């Protein structure tokens, strides 16, 4: 046989090189998934992530509440933390012993999988009451965001989308919902009548993943990189794993 | 200039009735907001609302579990109240040490805002294993009750709709989902397929809000005024704000 | 005052005192301690050090 | 260039060996620290180490009840270690359920800077209710103890000064300060009024340093060899770092 990597005989080359790219254009083909991660940094240094994969189109939405930080099996000031949440809610509003909660997101990180079409990203970032700008009867109920995201590459390739928000204020008390459809450059609309109940089950058949990791050297140790996903550390390092035409 | 309140050059107050105009119209246009209460009130007095805010359509599905009274870091007999839902679920299935659980909801008020359309309400009321009709086999899985909801209304406008049942009987154990489509007098369907995968973000953008308020004065105070909510009170006040036309 | 009395005390509240004990360790020494946390919220954020106007400037000493 | 190792013009060679030779002198000088360490050995093998470093002069002084040990986040029999202390105070003052506290130390290791001068060592070793000797009456407040300390030695250089003393009997309840001063082999009397309010402020900038470790192990590990500190260990293993006219 020829010798490895001297000709155009190569097959295990080939079928290297095949391999990679046949997963980069399976996640971005309509049989393919698109994911969301949205990241809550706390400031003992966790962070919470949320992940949900699925079909088509793919969002996450939690209250002001669920994005507090909660330590399982630990204790976590539970009383204060209702007494807080009520002092957030409405002003003066609650009876609690703490002027800044500990328990609060310092900053959100959103990243969406390379399969999103960035054009149809879309945020309804509320206050603490769940409603997206001041008073329901003013709201848009979302705002299309992709402008702002910026890309995560590896060895040149596009492997995910980053939008990034600090709350370090004291006012930055928020609810948060966000919404990515699937890459189509195609004409078959996969919410027209003929795939639409299929649309339907995978609002059903959307995985979400939830886990509070004690550090963001954990989330990119244990979360990040086994997965092959995208993510952007503190320090503007990019990771993920480019797959198109190589081995 | 002229004087206020004098002649037809108070752009100030042109304005300002443009502006509430405006909010009003807004909330209605298909660009607006529709939303749903949930309101589940305890014999403590307290009461657990439970909202959502979503484009086009919007709705709450709670279990009868869900439903049942929690004060966040205090005792709340939870042994106990797991055999009390056994009992509930099956009768004479639990080993509880009552006979009626004080966390059961007394009365539950369904408010939606104005820019609803009364006909397109629907509710589930099942039992407590959540079933709407006693068997699955012969359930409609909703009924259409927009023909009782009554208007609250301030200043002449109408400001939301509610729909109001007491819970006061040892039977009344109920499971609950609720949904209402906003406004739509076009003949441009939100659904169509021009629009469908805009729908389906929706459903990932709605927004959730959830919490315990420990009396009807302190919902009033601080959650329905706050945020210019509507809302009808047991001695039958209604509350909101007037928009349409006004200063 | 050491590193550890400059650290927040919740008198009457929970302190989280084990592992704030191994956060001190960890602290003494990189990777000396077992704590469950990357950052203790306990450690000081910033420091006002105030003098009276009876004070000589010049024989400040930190 | 001159070859490495082999010339005059070895100026990293010479430079390596100016800047511990100044690191050990700059020690000794007037302007440099004065440190001594007490060392608390309890049965379970954990040392309570205390140090305290300040110029001109340094001590620490403890009571019988501040050297027993004490784990941080853990049981520590308080109730009947306050009646152990009462017992210790007066004998049969007590009710205690034990009639030897493992808390109690077994032994003490002081341990000096090599910029001590040995001869000013002064040490008021009291029994349990803080008296130096019997009654205070007859007690001089301390005893200088210079001359049973011995060298610690690395690399022929002194390092440190030891004094150790086991207290294996159940009489052995003691109460403990030690002082030092500052080597001043000048003329300048640091205490004169020139520089006294100087000393003083000194006894306001001297840090103190305290913290129970597991073992001899984790103590020489962790908190002796990262700080290049002076120790002697239980199998007379001296520990430190040779620094004068050393690469
Ligand atoms: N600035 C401000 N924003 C408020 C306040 N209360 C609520 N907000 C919300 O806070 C959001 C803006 O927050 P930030 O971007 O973090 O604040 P910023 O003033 O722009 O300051 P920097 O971004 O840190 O430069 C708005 O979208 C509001 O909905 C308030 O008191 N001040
Ligand atoms: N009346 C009755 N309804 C039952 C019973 N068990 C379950 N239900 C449910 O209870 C619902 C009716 O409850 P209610 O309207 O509160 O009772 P009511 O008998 O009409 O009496 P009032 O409304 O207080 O005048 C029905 O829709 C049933 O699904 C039972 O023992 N008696
Ligand atoms: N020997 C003795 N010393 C006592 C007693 N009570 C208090 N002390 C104190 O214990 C100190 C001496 O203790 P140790 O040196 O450990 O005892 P030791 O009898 O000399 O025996 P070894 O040193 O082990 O050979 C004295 O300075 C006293 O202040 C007692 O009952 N016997
Ligand atoms: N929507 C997309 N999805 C996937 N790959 C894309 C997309 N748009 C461009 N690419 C490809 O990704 C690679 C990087 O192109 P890109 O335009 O991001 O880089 P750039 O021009 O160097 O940087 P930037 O445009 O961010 O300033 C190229 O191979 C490009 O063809
Ligand atoms: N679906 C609707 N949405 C918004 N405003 C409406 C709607 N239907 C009527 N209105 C307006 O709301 C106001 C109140 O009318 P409405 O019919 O509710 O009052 P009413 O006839 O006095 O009382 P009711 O009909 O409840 O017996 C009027 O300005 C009316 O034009
Ligand atoms: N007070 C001191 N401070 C610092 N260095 C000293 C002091 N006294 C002596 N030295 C130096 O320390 C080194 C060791 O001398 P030292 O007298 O301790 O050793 P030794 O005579 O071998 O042993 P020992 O005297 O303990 O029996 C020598 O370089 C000596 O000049
Ligand atoms: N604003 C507050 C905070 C706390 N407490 C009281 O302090 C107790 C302990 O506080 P909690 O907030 O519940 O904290 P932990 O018990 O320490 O933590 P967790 O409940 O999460 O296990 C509560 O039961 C409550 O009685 C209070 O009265 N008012
Ligand atoms: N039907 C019941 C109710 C209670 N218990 C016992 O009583 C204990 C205390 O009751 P619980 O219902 O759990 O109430 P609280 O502890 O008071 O409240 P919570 O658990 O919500 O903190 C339970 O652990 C359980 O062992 C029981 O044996 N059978
Ligand atoms: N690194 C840690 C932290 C905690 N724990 C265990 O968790 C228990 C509870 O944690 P602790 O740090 O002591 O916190 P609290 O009891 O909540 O607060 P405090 O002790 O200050 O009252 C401890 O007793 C200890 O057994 C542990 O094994 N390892
Ligand atoms: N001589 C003693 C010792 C203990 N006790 C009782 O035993 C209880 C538990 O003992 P304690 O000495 O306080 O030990 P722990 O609780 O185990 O440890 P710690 O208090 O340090 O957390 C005390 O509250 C006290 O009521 C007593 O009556 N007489
Ligand atoms: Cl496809
Ligand atoms: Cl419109
Ligand atoms: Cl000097
Ligand atoms: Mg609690
Ligand atoms: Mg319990
Ligand atoms: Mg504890
Ligand atoms: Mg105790």
């Amino acid at each position: 046989a020829d010798v490895a990597g001297t000709s155009n005989r190569d097959f295990r080359g080939r079928e290297q090189r095949l391999f990679n790219s046949e997963q980069y254009n399976y996640n971005n083909s309509l049989n393919g998934e698109v994911s969301v991660w949205v990241y809550a940094y706390y400031s003992d240094g966790s962070v919470l992530v949320i992940n949900k994969n699925s079909q088509y189109k793919v969002g996450i939405s939690e209250t002001f509440k669920a994005l507090k930080e909660y330590r399982e099996g630990q204790h976590n000031d539970s009383y204060d933390e209702y007494e807080v949440n009520q002092s957030i809610y409405y002003p003066n509003g609650g009876d609690a012993r703490k002027f800044h909660s500990n328990a609060k997101p310092r900053a959100i990180q959103i990243i969406f999988s390379p399969s999103v079409n960035v054009r149809t990203i879309k945020m309804a970032k509320g206050n603490a009451v769940s409603v997206p700008d001041e008073y329901l009867q003013r709201s848009h109920p979302w705002e299309a965001t992709g402008i702002k995201y910026r890309k995560i590459k590896r060895d040149g390739e596009i492997v995910g989308y980053s939008h990034y928000f600090e709350l370090p204020h004291e006012y930055n008390s928020i609810s948060l919902a966000v919404s990515g459809v699937h890459k189509n450059p195609s004409s078959y609309n996969v919410g027209s009548a003929h795939n639409v109940m299929d649309v339907f089950q995978s609002c059903d058949l959307a995985l979400r993943f939830c886990n509070r990791y004690w550090a963001e050297l954990e989330l990119v140790n244990h979360y990040i990189s086994p997965n092959a996903y995208p993510y952007l550390d503190i320090n503007n390092h990019s990771y993920g794993v480019a797959l198109s035409n190589r081995q």
